[PDB]
DNA sequence: CTGTGGCCGTGGTC
DNA sequence: GACCACGGCCAC
């Protein structure tokens, strides 16, 4: 299979090199035939005779036209006849398209800022990680002499722990009486030694977590301060660290480094994201975690030092077999976009989109649309209406069906046609006129993205199939992972209609796919009250919760299929309607926020401040004993005893003050803030001590006894000593606690004074 | 930075 | 005290 693709320049010519295995052999494939090019539409035919002579200038190089063909294309969907122009390097474009354009005899040009790597993947039909080849993987990590106040990789590394199928074992250099422990003379040679180790496995795939961003940079300053040649690409050049973003990805050449942590990071929702917590979350068994302060005392004194190379080892052993799970997630995806797995798995889904359209424009024949110029973004800048959502029927109801509809935007896309090239296209025998907007869409031919959301759609519920039919929880869990990143991509071609830096935009086409989606869900809940006698509870975009007031599970359940019947006979194309759950109890606060309770005892919370990273713990940890008390039982007197054991201990000071941090992301420059929250008040406090504060940084802050603004009393739990402080247990009762459990408790007829 | 809809605490205004 | 914009995170 292609795990890889790049280019090189030798003598001022590119050189493709794709990075293969084939029967278990690794192979680097040259291509030195490929040429770089753009479109060209001219005015006239006889002019290319003008275009072919332009020239630019390139670092003192004379760019010129190599050669020209002309080829008869597509532009949304309309034939039009335009000028392939070809280059001998890819940087000539980027050097000449402008003076190109400019000519008085071009209308226009396309495809003139395309990687040239991922050109040739396109244009040669080559897709990677497609084959029955079995990647030899191996995963790493490293363990570090950490003392606060130092620069980034001041200390040495002390252990490098490395796992595959044959085992794990760990490198330092010092001397540790364990069996998988290799002792060296010192830090270079145990990076040496890992070096070689590397060399001799060869592996294809190199597994870290959160390499990209620790791993790799640690090694290469060391490497830096040691002389060493850190030569774990497979043409022997050293790993190539570059900036993505806002943070920074690597590359092994000849191999793919599967960072794990990005995979991650928008695959599973947790609250922290440790090694330790996501090991847990997919196997469902615990990891000990030590930490850097530990690490170093047990270096430096010599004692213990068995229990850091054990960590040291399970970091690495974990790391593989996470690698194991979510490589086949990921290998999916780069066939499914036809790009690397090293670029899909840290991409934007933007990226991913436009990928996949650029390679399916270039099969379909069809010009890609040029990414918009600052002016056009200025002009897209405009929002549209969303999805319908009903206003609660507050309180507590039984016997709740919950119906949903199937991929309900990109089935609205399929059902209707909606594609910026069937818009208000005339001539047509057939169109679906868009409700309120009133846009009209071609239906005698399918659109470019119409044509194309059959197939994702058609995998996911393949995949959801066998999801469903699966015996081990774990392969479950992945499936689930697996059709949940299809349906995001899916909707995110919805989204790209309206997404301004998109080539297919199309803001007509989303806000008439939102227009349908509001007309189809609030027709279903008309349709199932009037004809069936439910009593819609709430309702978001494409679902409802409903019931019939007064009957049994056996008589809702039965209803509830006939109205699935009915209505699907009546909806047209990949319109359905989904039995997607049934409910003995349910609580609904407000919009968006609500939990449920099924037929097994499983409580599904929405919304509630139990799900929210930016509450405390301690707020999150009574309302979920409250749910519990109200849903799985029938005891609301016991949700009041559990609140008032709280709110008494908080008073008390016997609540762990870890219970009572509150987390809050930095999004921006702190100059850029127009208000000062707690967040940012920690925040601008600890730039002046010189902490270096970052859009993305997470302020994990406490709030202490006062009465002026929560921000001037509030301090990083860092510097929080119970012998100096003591919280604001006020603070943490009437403004953590009490308002998240009062919304609920109201119903019951409790109010705060009740709970305290 | 695929899209819109939405809650709610915070710290301002009056 | 009523009110509003901000800001962060969450449901689709
Ligand atoms: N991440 C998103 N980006 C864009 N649109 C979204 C996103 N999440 C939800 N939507 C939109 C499009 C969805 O069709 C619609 C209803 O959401 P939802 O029911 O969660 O998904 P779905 O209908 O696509 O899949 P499913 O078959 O699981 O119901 O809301
Ligand atoms: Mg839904
Ligand atoms: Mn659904
Ligand atoms: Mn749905």
């Amino acid at each position: 299979m292609i795990l890889d693709t790049d280019y090189i320049t030798e003598d001022g010519k590119p050189v493709i090199r794709i990075f293969k295995k084939e029967n278990g052999e690794f192979k680097i494939e040259y291509d030195r035939t490929f040429e770089p090019y753009f479109y060209a539409l001219l005015k006239d035919d006889s002019a290319i005779e003008e275009v072919k002579k332009i020239t630019a200038e390139r670092h003192g190089t004379v760019v010129t036209v190599k050669r020209v063909e002309k080829v008869q294309k597509k532009f949304l969907g309309r034939p039009v006849e335009v000028w392939k122009l070809y280059f001998t390097h890819p940087q000539d474009v980027p050097a000449i398209r402008d003076k190109i354009r400019e000519h008085p005899a071009v209308i226009d040009i396309y495809e003139y800022d395309i990687p040239f790597a991922k050109r040739y993947l396109i244009d040669k039909g080559l897709v990677p990680m497609e084959g029955d080849e079995e990647l030899k993987m191996l995963a790493f990590a490293i363990a570090t002499l950490y003392h606060e106040g130092e620069e980034f990789a001041e200390g040495p590394i002390l252990m490098i722990s490395y796992a595959d199928e044959e085992g794990a074992r760990v490198i330092t250099w010092k001397n540790v009486d364990l069996p998988y422990v290799d002792v060296v003379s010192t830090e270079r040679e145990m990076i040496k030694r890992f070096l070689r180790v590397v060399k001799e496995k060869d592996p294809d795939v190199l597994i870290t977590y959160n390499g990209d961003n620790f791993d790799f940079a640690y090694l290469k300053k060391r490497c830096e301060k040691l002389g060493i040649n850190f030569a774990l690409g497979r043409d022997g050049s050293e790993p190539k660290i570059q900036r993505m973003g806002d943070r920074f990805a690597v590359e092994v050449k000849g191999r793919i480094h599967f960072d794990l942590y990005p995979v991650i990071r928008r695959t599973i929702n947790l609250p922290t994201y440790t090694l330790e917590a996501v090991y847990e979350a997919v196997f469902g068994q615990p990891k000990e975690k030590v930490y850097a302060e530990e690490i170093t005392t047990a270096w430096e004194t010599g004692e213990n030092l068995e229990r850091v190379a054990r960590y040291s080892m399970e970091d690495a052993k974990v790391t593989y077999e996470l690698g194991k799970e979510f490589l086949p997630m990921e290998a999916q995806l780069s066939r499914l976009i036809g790009q690397s797995l090293w670029d899909v798995s840290r991409s934007s889904t933007g990226n991913l989109v436009e990928w996949f359209l650029l390679r399916k424009a270039y099969e379909r024949n069809e010009l890609a649309p040029n990414k918009p110029d600052e002016k056009e973004l200025a002009r897209r800048r405009q929002s549209y209406e969303g999805g319908y959502v009903k206003e609660p029927e507050r309180g507590l109801w039984e016997n709740i069906v919950y119906l949903d509809f199937r991929s309900l935007y990109p089935s609205i896309i399929i059902t209707h046609n909606v594609s910026p090239d069937t818009l208000n296209r005339e001539g047509c025998k057939e169109y679906d006129v868009a409700p309120q907007v009133g846009h009209r869409f071609c239906k005698d031919f399918p659109g470019f993205i119409p044509s194309l959301l059959g197939d994702l759609l058609e995998e996911r519920q393949k995949i959801k199939k066998k999801m469903k039919a699966t015996i081990d929880p774990i392969e479950r869990k992945l499936l689930d992972y697996r059709q949940r990143a299809i349906k995001i991509l899916a909707n995110s071609y919805y989204g790209y209609y309206g997404y301004a830096r998109a080539r297919w935009y199309c803001k007509e086409c989303a806000e008439s796919v939102t227009a349908w989606g509001r007309e189809y869900i609030t027709m279903t809940i008309k349709e199932i009250e009037e004809k069936y006698g439910f009593k819609v509870i709430y309702s978001d975009t494409d679902g409802f919760f409903a019931t019939i007031p007064g009957a049994d599970a056996e008589t809702v359940k039965k209803k509830a299929m006939e109205f699935l019947k009915y209505i699907n006979a009546k909806l047209p194309g990949a319109l359905e309607l989904e039995y997607e759950g049934f409910y003995k109890r349910g609580f609904f606060v407000t919009k968006k926020k609500y939990a449920v309770i099924d037929e097994e005892g499983k409580i599904t919370t929405r919304g509630l401040e139990i799900v929210r990273r930016d509450w405390s713990e301690i707020a999150k940890e009574t309302q979920a004993r409250v749910l519990e008390a109200l849903l799985k039982d029938g005891d609301v007197e016991k949700a009041v005893r559990i609140v008032k054991e709280v709110t008494e201990k908080l008073s008390k000071y016997e609540v762990p003050p870890e219970k009572l941090v509150i987390h809050e992301q930095i999004t921006r420059d702190l100059k850029d803030y127009k208000a000062t929250g707690p967040h940012v008040a920690v925040a601008k406090r600890l730039a002046a001590r010189g902490v270096k504060i970052r859009p993305g940084t997470v302020i994990s802050y406490i709030v202490l006894k006062g009465s002026g603004r929560i921000g001037d009393r509030a301090i990083p739990f860092d510097e929080f000593d119970p012998t100096k402080h003591k919280y604001d247990a006020e603070y943490y009762i009437e403004n953590q606690v009490l308002p998240a459990v009062e919304r609920i408790l109201r119903a019951f007829g409790y109010r705060k004074e009740d709970l305290r």
